């Protein structure tokens, strides 16, 4: 039994038993209070907050007689996402993200799961969920919620999973917006490397969802035990948002990408507007400096003092010279 | 429920009651009027602007019993279009969008509808729909729209909104056209912030087509209380259109995708060719002002006085070299 | 008339029937205008529509709408139908490219068929309609034995023809396009292109929105008889397809013109600066060297050393020159 | 109107299996194949060669097949769909070649008909993947005797879907070689084979974009066949085409990436060059300008006033030069 | 029969027989004392170096009648990971890397595999291997490896193999912070170099990898001729890291993906940085020079002698005007 989180401070044990009829549920510490909801009829959802703790875990585990290596893959954080299947229950690796705005940082929460009898298993690292409107539905008799069974109040819990990302969509929305501002108008330095936090964090996500679809995918193809009237229509809708996901990721791939060479555009212009200067001032010298190099130098034969008014007359056909070009220039480069 | 949108102005209700034979249309503020007509036989169609009301949404959906979610919803302008069956209502969302020519901005309103027995309700924030002609045929007894029922008129409502999308990409093209043109012969940076936005748009509007779907692939598939035949062919036609509509924003992308490089194609390539121009002047000017230059050293021993006519020669030999070089070049 | 020809001016009416034909020439516009009731079908032309007293007339001899006479005037505007009670506008254009020079121009055609009359004005001389006028002179085809309906189309088909000699004509330059940006490129290149993809965008301006003009037609004709007409709309439609894909065709080809030659010269870049630097960074040297020997001093090396003018100049020659092998490696 | 390529060789082939035996035959005879129509085994039909609008008309006549089917299968560029009907089933597909040799994808449509029993396939020219199809048809191997001209279709589709497998991969292979060249020994008009690869790989983006749309009609209907014996098959394919549309998604930012690998290494070695420009030019204006003010006439020298100017004037100015040469690369 | 490989050099066999009793090993460079060992009911281990030789090879796979083109393919050191399947033994084409980090360097190493009964072949390029623990398993009695037979320890191999491809990413992660660092800040030439060849390995890392991913899936699937689902499970264990491998290779290769063009970014604005200097430098000693080269000329009439202090004065002129260009700059 080895926790690998950051998270071990807090724990805490909730659970929401249903019916068609009445709805219970409460906070206890007591180990023993909510294991005897084992063998109850009606379907009875459990929640462990602060999964850090093994003893608890390694009695409630071993009452419900869970397999050794399914305990610790719960408590090791360190994993990629998939589905233990077995002839009693079956396990489930989760994943959940959060991203903090006004800030740039991708954290993680792995949710581990076991559908036993009429019993749902959700365990929680820490405080904090987007399955509170799960929790609405169920108490608030909202649908056929009351009626069917764990494998659809699962489901249910499936189903928040995937609106999870949906809300975190605004999110980078936000970060998006804050410095698209940024380079729309005076753009800077750091930008890129704020680019980077973008687009690093960008692909990050579906890198994520990628391997998580097959991991749903294969239990939208198999889940022998459960009822597959009631699976097909559940998990297909499921099957079909990770499509929406992943137009929504190469929406924004396109977006970090077209916003980086606005950026990167602009240097070309600000380059060009140096190099028009130091253009026009080098064609309005050499070719002048050209002119005092050769009455600069002294020869044989000087047609200078030979010829009358020779100095006057040498500013006098220079000067046009510098107007000529003004007017072949301020044009369509 | 708390209304979250920015118009909390004012506050319009409209009723439109009908059938193949008799026909009323009208406009009362009054939440007790509308009422009595949720036992009407014949499909009653109702207007409701103004939905930041807390206390009408929650009036209005007592006598017709509605789930909290299903009123707070509403009252939630942020929300992506979908569809929920009932034993006795249907509950869906969604998005009607605007867009104007001169400021480049994609505004929008979301749409609500509740569809129980024979009332409709259709939900506004603001002024404006697109259901003016729909009011036309049904005014005029034009159209089946009279003679089948609200479920017919259900499909009627959304035709005309899956219609607009239509018109709404004529207006797109034509902002493409012009964008695309101000990229081609103006390499200035005006249109680049307008491109990347209006891009956006576009990019910010196949967000609400694709899950769009859904809302008739739902309809499409199911309606267990609706009629089974006519509901299904009707909504297929539109189903097909939103395939039409949906790869036709996609299609739209790929005028973008490669013309944002064209603003920097132009400005990289004049401004290599405006160093073309420096460079032909900086070359030639400046080894013949190095040749004079040497003259303009002096020392004791000058050949160019030694021998007679040294300066005319020395203008001859120059002359020839920066012509040969303009040859050279333009090549 | 926003048009910019107010010289040619013609009058033409050639007025046919099952059995005989007439044609003729009058500069009087009061002279065509007792042909309204003519039994048989009355086709004129009116060439120079410049003139407004003959706009003015004819507007007000069938009681045509006063814009529409405005959209004659309008030389600018997109292709449409106008369905009206009694005739129908319809905006269409004549489109010329010479392969001389990359130059694309449209004649606007409008046309008016009211009561036992049909219209075409001109802006200037010429048309595809000769030999439209041999079939009228000639009894060729059903032009004769039916009214103004086929007539009518029997101008229209011409015109439908027209535009393959269009891609024909810019499938050539195309080729020869091919030819130039490819292989042997050069300056001047993407200009003509310039023209030629802009003419290429400004072509589907016209004929893609033409096509719900067209269709206008397609499932309509409310005063003529229909199924005559419907199923040349559909060959007639059947051709366009192909047209707005070649167009389609060479812009995914023109794209690919630029984009290599983009990156041709912009590599070109670093190799234009290679032979301004290894000229310009010989000179500042040599040239501050060579520019020394004129400044004035108290001790004077020039005398102070025999041969002070051959050495100096003999030893900085070999010093310059092994820039280039200081330069040239590799990068 | 055949608008195609290929209106040179023409062949008929069908393919009639049982559960137990099977028969095969070619025959260019029309009329041979026909009395088939009615054939209770489900009847596998090849026919190459669809420059041929009279067997097309013959035979779809003879089925009762509406000219526009006839005339949709007449037109080769037409993007693939799926069509419904009360009796038959009308879909549209196309196969597509690549060559490592010259850069270009060919391309070709295969348009399949399925009545009852009865299942068309039509070609242009020859090759297909459908031979190894044939062998489990040839050798009474695996399910596919068993089941009807459904699960046929479904497989002759599902070979199909592979084949972009392979064909992805010689795109890939084709980056590999673009993977080399680009960075190791980087060379123009690379690009320009690389812009027609974009342009290539665009184009393979234009036919299973909306294929989806034709596997999501048929998985999510199936409204005369047997549903729950097709259906959860089709998923499968269904789903596989996500699979496949995400690899090739994957590839367009490779390609884009690398693309811009030459464009980095081009204006990296510009920019070596400015660097060099610039600290020769800089450092000799201002020297070449001090000696250009001695070299100037006036009234009043005072050049001469100065006792030991000559050898410190070159030398003072010699510390500015030094000093800018420790200022290079601060 | 035609060897491709670099090293002709060294040639050696070590073969190790165990049992669920025993162990026993033995190193012979000689070819007639490994074959007799092919009719042992006990699980032999038997270890090639000195793939070289086309003749030996030939000949054990003469012995084993192995078909003549495999064992050319053994000799064939460029070939794609896969698994050539046989009605008794199989035929496995695999890979071992090797990245030092002083020197950026991946080197290859081919070794393919037979176990044909309870024989067990593995054909090395060079002496020393991964698979050094592997073998004290063998020899120590360490695990239930000697409870179970060859085909057991087949996957066994595969832990020693994957267990490098783990440190060898390990050891290549090093690099791309490193390189990072060289980008983020102080970003100068040759970096273009090491985004080069860490890349380059990266490409030929997946290169390897990708494809040899079909090698576990293949008998994953089946496994027809060893035990089955008491040899599969085991390599669903590999089958999760292969795919995990290959996105952490995924994960360098979007890394250096998006670290490359960060560094374009870098050069390319600071390339007009260089020529704010050069513009500025330059544009206002341009005139300054063409100034001096004026009076440097010589006339008839020279209004410098009738202009009183005309030294003093023309020099004074030129001390403000060049210094309001820095005014007149600041300015976009």
């Amino acid at each position: 039994l080895v926790y690998t989180g950051k998270y071990r401070e807090d724990f805490e044990i909730e659970v929401m038993n249903y019916s068609i009829e009445e709805f219970r549920e409460f906070k206890t510490t007591d180990v023993e209070s909510v294991l005897p909801f084992r063998d109850s009829s009606t379907p009875t959802w459990i929640n462990i907050t602060g999964i850090h703790r093994t003893d608890v875990v390694q009695r409630v585990g071993e009452f419900f007689g869970i397999h050794p290596l399914v305990l610790e893959d719960i408590l090791n954080v360190h994993q990629r996402p998939k589905v233990e299947f077995f002839e009693n229950y079956v396990f489930i690796v989760l994943k959940m993200f959060t991203y903090d705005k006004n800030l740039h940082e991708l954290e993680s929460e792995q949710v581990s799961l076991i559908l036993t009898k009429n019993c749902v298993l959700m365990f929680q690292e820490k405080i904090g969920d987007v399955f509170d409107p799960v929790r609405e539905r169920i108490r608030y008799n909202r649908g056929i919620i009351r009626k069917k069974r764990a494998d659809y109040l699962l489901y249910s819990l499936i189903d928040a999973l995937v609106d999870d990302y949906f809300v975190l969509l605004e999110k980078i929305d936000d970060e998006i917006d804050v410095l698209e501002e940024e380079v729309l108008e005076r753009p800077e330095k750091e930008t890129v490397q704020r680019t980077h936090q973008l687009k690093r964090n960008l692909v990050e996500l579906r890198k994520t969802i990628w391997p998580l679809r097959e991991v749903l995918s294969s239990l939208y193809r198999d889940v022998p035990p459960l009822i597959e009237k009631e699976t097909v229509p559940y998990f297909r809708d499921v099957y079909d948002h990770t499509i929406q996901i992943a137009d929504t990721v190469e929406t924004f791939r396109d977006i970090v990408s077209g916003l980086l060479d606005v950026y990167l555009s602009s240097v070309s212009n600000k380059t060009n507007e140096v190099m028009k200067v130091l253009t026009i001032i080098a064609t309005i010298f050499m070719p002048l400096t050209f002119i005092a190099g050769i009455y600069g130098m002294n020869f044989e034969y000087m047609p200078e003092l030979r010829w009358k008014w020779g100095y006057p007359v040498v500013l006098a056909v220079m000067g046009v010279i510098a107007v000529i070009m003004v007017v072949y220039f301020k044009k369509k480069k």
